[PDB]
């Protein structure tokens, strides 16, 4: 056996250093990785080690049952919406994600808000119940024995609130004072919540020990409409006046990290900083607080925040307008502020339908019903409908001029229409049902146009514009697969099963046969 | 740390293969890579240091030298070798053109293949050095005893003046059971043999061939029958018909030998490594006359005119060259019954005929080219070649299937033919071809991205028409696609041709369309 070095000429161009063993040649994975865009690592278990090679990075969702409107949303149980770079932060006023853009403010992007709600809804169904720790349940025999710290000009007393039929804390602390504080001490869970009613300006601050060396970070939830601020180790979120009773719920993990990575660009700076201990809370101003709680998760609160945001922000045409200009790419006219997205409409429908089924609150269903509005108008008339080669109706993720035909957004619009049609019943759902079934006809014919024989294409701009195919990155390919296998459980066309099979093989280096 | 290790490589959680580990680097076996990535590579020893040469593809793009025009080389066909294709059964003895293989002992005439044969020989005539040409039996013996020929008893071989032919020729007589009259040749360099011939009975001209195979020479018999091709031991037989009026027979002994040795009753001629080594002699049986016995390196124009004349003589009343075998393109397409036309056949013929007309000014070639336009005007289902993509774009079908298939390469070849014709026939007569061409070019420009996978090309649009997997084009079809676009780019200034060529070329080296 002699394992020596052999020079490898690559396409008659560059030379790299390989290995040989007689007639057999071995090529360095460090070159393969970049040349083929593939993945691998040496993984070492207890008595031996192994190189694990992977053609791609994403995985297909393992479906457990037929898809249905009131269950998990496709694969969103495994989605983490809030860690996305383009999520600037969770709004203190709205409790929903804002998207990044150029400049200090964010914009509300209904797609992102709906995905936030849908994933939290889905996780509520699949995860174990959270650990819930309630604080300040001990009743001091007198003020001196209180768990609270009440400095010089401050007040903190327990009062029976007849209207709420419970005891609450009435607090008072001048804004320049240290404020009244309650030790917390949680090292495991990072979702904080409390019932709150302010009668002046003030704030609730949470002191956070972190993996960063030095002083703790402090997150201030203040009675302003300010989005988010970072100054040294002080992070600030405006939560509004809070002059009527509400339950405030905050993910300290997300709030901390979005604060640290705050910038005026399209991408939040990634941080490896993690919370280690929720130290205490500090209150300034006057009002009342109750039910101070730290939980592992609080999924339904986030779901309803998204659902209620959607109800409140739907416009008179039934749409959620994207209030920034979007320029999809060279060849496509800019979309001016106020444009709709078929994906936004559909994802909103899926969220609203679920909220309606949980509560029986008609306003969720009415909102979903109105959302079909833009589907009936062409892209150029402030709608979402495109037509492929004068023949096939399509619902646009981006209603561009000329049309773009993005696959994944189209399918999400169909899932949304399905959720609606199935839930509204025969009479009220006919409209959504008609739009759905017509879209499904288009999808079944057009699907092969997105198949490259080793992956999928994102959209049809190569054909519409006369340019290179806009290939889908692996996790969009994985979205396509998850989407088709979902449809496969609610529509028996062989096209979905045949396409799912072949598209899955692409993840494992499979390809269509050549002649 | 670890300095050399046979390491388990788990591939996508399925199979396990053996790599090598050396420090932080892992090396993977090319024997797996080759089949897994569908790539190519070989160890090439250099004088001093040998090297592994890796390639993403095979095949090359043609290096064009000038703007394309109708009387010059045909695309890249100067580098084509049509005769060695496994599906060329042989060169017909009667017609001097290739027959295609099929199931059974027979072959059929395939106009695409015949046109490509002519076009490549035409192109080689323009690019290769002129052949060496050796004429035999030019010496005039003073008497019969001193003849260069061997004349066994009961046979005769005399030089006579042939008045009609206005030249001196050899008159032969040799019974079929005899050894025949023979003439030594002795050529070790060149293997295209030709002779002027006129039989007055049944007989044959046989050529004794020494080869790289050990044992006795092979003998090729050119006999006065219409039999296609025979093999028995070292005798290969071709029927060349009656030959009762004077003609020039021209045979490629290299091709004739190999097709003989590899003779089968299947779709695929068996490959051989046997090569001719020496043309020993020719032997003649029967009665008749022979003249101008010659061996040349090449005889390109003879092959070109054989192809051109076949096209003229075999075009039907509707201007088409009908394919007389059934072709079943694949699952989902109806069988094409005998008699179907092909846009590629029509166009490749136009390109050949136009070239024949420009060399000779013989109107028969231009008329045939002009009429070849017929099938383009009729839908596939009505014995034509026209398909329509999504109710909008006219297309000319290499395979006029039901439903339509939209093969890219055959379409473009049909366009090149229409161009050749439109450019050659003039304004008035060429109007028809000109219209078909420009209508097809408009379709091509719109539909072209449908064939682009972001890393290769698709052969046709069956994936969309049938709802199935894309039928990916193998590398030498991808390379045809590129060659065709760069040709069109010299006669049409649309940026689409340039942009697509540039990207499609990058695919050959592992380039790809960007993903999001
Ligand atoms: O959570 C998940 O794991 C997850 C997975 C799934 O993918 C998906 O879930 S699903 O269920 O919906 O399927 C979902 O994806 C989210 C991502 O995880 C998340 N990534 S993040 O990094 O964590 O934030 C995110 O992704 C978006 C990001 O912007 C970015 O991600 S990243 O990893 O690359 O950083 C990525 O951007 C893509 C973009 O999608 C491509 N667009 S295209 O239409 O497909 O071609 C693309 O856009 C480029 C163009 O190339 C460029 O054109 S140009 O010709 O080169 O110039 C153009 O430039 C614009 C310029 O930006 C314009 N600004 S504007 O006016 O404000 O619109 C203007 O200046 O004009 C230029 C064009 O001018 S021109 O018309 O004259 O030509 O746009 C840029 C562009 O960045 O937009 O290529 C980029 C990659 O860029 S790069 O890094 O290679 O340079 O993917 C984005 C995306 O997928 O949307 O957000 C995902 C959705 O999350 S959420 O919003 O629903 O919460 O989650
Ligand atoms: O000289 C060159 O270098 C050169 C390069 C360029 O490529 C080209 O030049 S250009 O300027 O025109 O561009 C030109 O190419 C020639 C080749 O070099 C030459 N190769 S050769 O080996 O030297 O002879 C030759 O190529 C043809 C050969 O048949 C073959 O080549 S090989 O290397 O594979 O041996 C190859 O066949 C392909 C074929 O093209 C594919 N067709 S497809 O439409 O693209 O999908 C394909 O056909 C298969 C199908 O997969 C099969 O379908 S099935 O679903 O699997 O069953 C189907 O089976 C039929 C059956 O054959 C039928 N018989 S029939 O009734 O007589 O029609 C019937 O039984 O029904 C079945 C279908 O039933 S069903 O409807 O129910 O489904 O057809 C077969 C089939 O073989 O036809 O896949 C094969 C590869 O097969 S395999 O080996 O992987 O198994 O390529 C052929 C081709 O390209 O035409 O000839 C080329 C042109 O030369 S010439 O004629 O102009 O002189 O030169």
């Amino acid at each position: 056996v002699r394992y020596e070095e052999i020079d490898c000429l690559i396409n008659d161009d560059a030379t790299i250093k390989g290995r040989r063993e007689g007639s057999e040649v071995y090529m360095p994975f460090s070159w393969m990785e970049k040349y083929f865009e593939v993945y691998g690592k040496v993984v070492q278990y207890d008595g031996y080690d192994r190189f694990e090679f992977s053609h791609s990075y994403s995985k297909v969702y393992a479906q457990r049952e037929q898809y249905h409107p009131n269950g998990v949303f496709m694969s969103f149980e495994g989605y983490n919406v809030e860690v996305r770079d383009r999520v600037k932060c969770i709004s203190g006023v709205e409790g929903v994600p804002l998207s990044t853009q150029w400049g200090p403010q964010g914009y509300f992007y209904a797609i992102q808000i709906a995905q936030y709600g849908l994933s939290h809804y889905s996780k509520n169904l699949t995860e174990r119940p959270p650990h819930v720790e309630v604080y300040d349940t001990a009743e001091e025999r007198d003020s001196r024995s209180s768990a609270w710290t009440v400095p010089k000009g401050c007040s903190l007393t327990r009062v029976y609130d007849k209207t709420r039929a419970t005891s609450v804390r009435e607090f008072s602390a001048p804004e320049n004072s240290e404020g009244v504080s309650l030790p917390l001490g949680n090292t495991k869970d990072f979702i904080i919540s409390f019932d709150l009613k302010f009668t002046s300006n003030g704030s609730v601050s949470v002191i956070l020990e972190t993996t960063e060396k030095g002083p703790p970070f402090v997150i201030h939830y203040v009675t302003t409409t300010q989005l988010i601020l970072l100054k040294d180790r002080d992070i600030t979120y405006g939560i509004g006046p809070r002059t009527t009773w509400t339950t405030v719920t905050r993910d300290l993990l997300t709030d901390l990290r979005k604060g640290i990575g705050l910038s005026n660009t399209k991408a939040v700076k990634a941080t490896k900083t993690m919370p280690r201990r929720v130290v205490k809370l500090v209150v300034h101003g006057t009002g009342t607080i109750d039910n101070i709680t730290i939980s592992t998760t609080s999924h339904m609160a986030a779901f309803y925040a998204a659902s209620d945001w959607l109800v409140r922000n739907q416009d008179e045409r039934g749409g959620w307008p994207i209030m920034v200009t979007r320029k999809l790419g060279e060849g496509f006219r800019a979309l001016e502020p106020g444009w709709y997205s078929a994906m936004a409409q559909g994802q909103a429908m899926s969220t609203l339908v679920r909220a309606y089924l949980m509560t029986k609150d008609d306003r969720y269903l009415k909102a979903a019903l109105r959302a079909t509005g833009p589907f009936k108008l062409p892209s150029e008339q402030h709608g979402v409908k495109a037509v492929f080669m004068n023949k096939y109706d399509w619902y646009e993720e981006y209603p561009t001029i000329p049309s773009s035909f993005v696959l994944n957004g189209f399918i999400y619009s169909l899932i949304g229409l399905f959720d609606l049609a199935q839930t509204a019943g025969e009479k009220l759902g006919r409209d959504a049902g008609q739009l759905y079934s017509k879209g499904m006809e288009s999808l079944k014919v057009m699907l092969p146009l997105y198949d490259t024989g080793s992956g999928t294409i994102y959209d049809l701009r190569h054909f519409i514009l006369g340019t290179a195919p806009n290939l889908a990155r692996w996790d969009y390919h994985t979205t396509h697969i998850n989407q088709l296998q979902l449809l496969g459980t609610i529509d028996n066309s062989p096209i979905f099963r045949d396409s799912v099979k072949r598209w899955k093989s692409y993840l494992k280096g499979g390809r269509a046969k050549h002649n």
